[PDB]
């Protein structure tokens, strides 16, 4: 295909992989496959966190598969929890430990994922990318999703109400992402020059980081596990490292507009390196050919990162 979909888990420890015959999941560090399962034409496969809970949705209608249906299940006990139909295509799926939810187009659908509950319903200015981000923790239980220009409503998916509106960006939004504590957000927009950082709680911008000169697509935001970091890759196949213009970056060995999702290790490695040992932040990239590039970021000194390893996730 190589690949139909890929996606990191949400503390970046796993990639979950949807392929024309199947799903795979795959451990980061060290790399390697650790579940594999045959099926139909897979669209969609995300996790929760490390756990035997997968959410997947088809590519392409088939019998037993659609982009219209979702389709929980656990991976131990080898079973179906549940199978919910959509009124369209489902063009994201989000999870923490207390919720599960389900991006349409014009619509958001938040359930309890302990009982399946649909708990409420968004609806929305169109949203034909799909972007949304859910915090994935469950104490600071945030949804994000834009509403155009470049507002970013903030929603308490806890309590079911409305928080704030952030005016991110003039124009619509290219990219999102929350912290591993909801209490972060990273922006951009689809002119892609500036990247900013609010704080969640309070509205408040908190950063603001020129990525370039010239106009771009950003293809995704990531923050490293500790906050110290915010990433963001683009069409240009360069990404930037900003620790909260670049601290550091690093470029990705695929042509230009290839898209990408980026995603940063939770822990600092003793990497031995032309020798050295160097304890590096690792910054994970997945491109739509399928490729998984790793490259070791200096937190100390910053500049350009090292790759440490290509793999391939098919």
């Amino acid at each position: 295909d190589n690949i139909n979909f890929a996606n990191f888990n949400q503390d970046f420890s796993c990639v979950s992989v949807g392929y024309s015959n199947g799903y795979k999941i795959y451990n980061c560090e060290p790399f390697g496959q650790c579940y594999s399962k045959s099926d139909g034409s897979i669209g969609i496969v995300e996790m929760l966190f490390s756990s035997s809970l997968l959410a997947i949705v088809g590519m392409g209608e088939q019998h037993s598969l659609s982009p219209r249906r979702l389709k929980i299940i656990n991976t131990k006990r080898q079973t179906t929890i549940c199978e919910l139909t959509f009124p369209g295509a489902i063009l994201a799926v989000k999870l923490n430990r207390e919720r599960l939810v389900v991006l349409l187009e014009e619509t958001i659908y938040i359930y309890d994922i302990n009982n399946m509950r649909l708990l409420h319903t968004i609806e929305t200015p169109s949203n034909p990318n799909g972007l949304i981000a859910l915090s994935p923790s469950s104490e600071n239980n945030y949804l994000a999703y834009p509403s155009p220009n470049g507002d970013v409503i903030i929603f308490d998916a806890k309590t079911l109400q409305p928080t704030s509106v952030i005016e991110a960006h003039r124009t619509s939004l290219a990219a999102i992402a929350l912290s591993k504590d909801g209490l972060l957000l990273a922006t951009a927009s689809d002119k892609g020059t500036i990247i900013r950082v609010f704080s969640v709680a309070t509205g408040i911008k908190l950063y603001q980081f020129r990525r370039g000169t010239y106009p771009t697509k950003i293809y995704s935001l990531a923050f490293s596990p500790d906050n110290r970091f915010v990433i963001a890759s683009s069409a240009t196949e360069t990404v930037h490292i900003f620790r909260l213009r670049h601290f550091a970056s690093l470029k990705v060995p695929a042509s230009k507009e290839t898209k990408t999702v980026v995603g940063v290790g939770s822990k600092i490695w003793d990497d031995l390196i032309p020798l050295v040992n160097k304890k590096l932040v690792h910054i994970m990239v997945i491109t739509s050919e399928g490729f998984f590039y790793k490259f070791g970021l200096d937190p100390e000194r910053g500049g350009d990162c090292v790759l440490l390893h290509q793999q391939s996730l098919f």
